[PDB]
């Protein structure tokens, strides 16, 4: 069988629905002109054109059959996170969005699994929504990689991971709200430079802060897009750790030794990069993920892993065996 | 023989010398307490502790003998760039610094080669200093990777590369003045996350802008630290280019096809990363570089390349043959 554990949905939310939370900032879906083109909206302004597989589970199931994807885990589009909003408002938003998700999956719950969002700007609310959404059927949580200037080393965010660790709740960390200023205005550079940097920064924030020394081993956590550039730049991190005490101050072992504490998806779009990723992380900690249905995703889902020269025992863990164990899927 | 083409110096500049350009912003060297520890200074404030190999060519030659480095190409520490200063002031600074460099190399010009800086905030001055410094003995130019929000696609910076291309002047691009805001305050994250991102951004700015379609093939240009994360994230760039017209708008061929237009050093601190780097760039376009004498440099210069399983014909191009041809060294 074949699991795709990285994919997005966006719910059919009317403009009126969105306007009851925040007319200016709550995103909604406009399936207009000829109803296979939509645009995520915000207030009266467009935000991103999207296509119908983002919102239509019946359509999506047929693309899945075409691709050969038995089970697809899917979760919020990051524009739905709402980490800027007032806490209680965002906890209500998260709850709605996660009901939408379970409604999306209900069309075929055996083949469409969902992960939840949480109102991460309030730790108590966020832990509550995580437990409630997993009880209601979500298989885990998807969070953005940072909360403004708080990166994953910040005690609030570490405490959220530790809550999920203590409840067997898995987490997918997705880059979002990208660093950069005004420098990456063309050619989708934020997605090519800032996004992998964001994800590396999140992994290094956990490692170099010594967060894995405090977070129980039971945490199941996965970083999108192969972990960004993390695996390629790891030798540079180890070298810095061996030669500067300020890099060692909170991290008592070589940084590269902490790759037995997390997972990455396989979406690196290159056979040599995949071979290096599996060399660094081990065949047990890479899961097939496509970023479906977005353009910078993998158009032939699983094609990179299947066409590699990894042993077939490795190919089976990545396309299937690892995400069965990680999310608890049959 | 063995060339190390990435290394830094800093001149014995007094505080009084620095204060005649700018007391607050011009950096100077304080070889104090016990004269093998110095600190780069700025005004009355410290900036970075450095050790004597940064400023002492006689000392440096003995470390070179110890390491087995026949020829070392060295260039400014990026804090000496002065890209913020008023143009004419900075052109005078650059000229002084480049005289210092030739004075540094004069102690053994056959084994110490120098690259120059330029006052990149004025294109006419910058082209003039490049030609004058190469005529006086520099083997090329080292520039920072961006000038504020102008990245290498900006016409000013492309015109500077094109000037050097048309005069057979080689260039080393070094990351500096790192993106990030207030998010990377600990554990030297700017050097681990922002620096490789900066260098990838510089390479992608040339490729995706179509600058290599305008810059003559004669340009010899090298990017520090293996090109940052560029080589690992290249498949992700190609995928984006195949699937979004805005990524193609200025770049008429697949981005990965432009790796025959530039060079990288070999400083990636990991055998798998080096193998992938040589797979992407080819054995002809990677040059041994150490970042000597800094802590995040390679402590056993050339040890990574020599201990690899590259063919010995590949090991010879990288440690020696490529930088002989790139800088014109015997
Ligand atoms: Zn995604
Ligand atoms: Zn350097």
């Amino acid at each position: 069988p074949r699991i795709d554990m990285h994919s997005h949905f966006f719910p059919r939310i009317s403009e009126q629905e969105a306007a009851k939370f925040d007319a200016n900032h709550a995103p909604w879906l406009q399936v207009s002109a000829k109803g296979d083109t939509g645009s995520i909206m915000m207030g009266k302004n467009n935000f991103r054109p999207v296509y119908q597989a983002l919102w239509d589970p019946a359509f999506r199931i047929e693309e899945m059959d075409a691709q050969g994807v038995d089970v697809q885990v899917t979760c919020a589009t990051p524009v739905m996170f709402g980490y800027t909003w007032e806490a209680n408002k965002a906890a209500q938003w998260a709850e709605r969005m996660n009901d939408f998700a379970l409604e999306f999956a209900a069309h075929n719950p055996q083949r469409i699994k969902v992960l939840a969002q949480v109102p991460l700007q309030d730790l108590d609310l966020a832990c509550k929504e995580a437990s409630r959404a997993v009880a209601a059927g979500h298989l885990g949580i998807q969070i953005g990689n940072h909360l403004g200037d708080k990166d994953l080393d910040d005690a609030t965010l570490e405490a959220f991971l530790t809550h999920c660790a203590n409840e067997d709740i898995p987490i997918l960390v997705h880059p979002w709200d990208m660093m950069g200023g005004q420098r990456m205005k063309k050619w989708m550079l934020p997605w090519l430079v800032a996004m992998p940097a964001e994800t590396q920064l999140a992994i290094l924030s956990l490692i170099l802060s010594g967060a894995f020394e405090r977070i129980p081993k039971s945490l199941k956590i996965c970083f999108g897009h192969g972990g960004g550039s993390f695996a390629f730049l790891l030798g540079r991190v180890d070298n810095a750790w061996r030669h500067r005490d300020i890099v060692r101050e909170d991290c008592p072992r070589p940084p590269s030794e902490y790759v037995d504490r997390f997972f990455v998806d396989s979406a690196v779009f290159n056979p040599g990069a995949l071979e290096l990723l599996v060399s660094v992380m081990g065949e047990d900690r890479v899961m097939l993920g496509s970023d479906y249905p977005f353009p910078l995703g993998e158009q032939k889902i699983g094609g990179l892993v299947l066409s590699s020269n990894l042993g077939e025992s490795a190919k089976d863990k990545i396309i299937s065996g690892n995400a069965s164990k990680f999310f608890n899927i049959n």
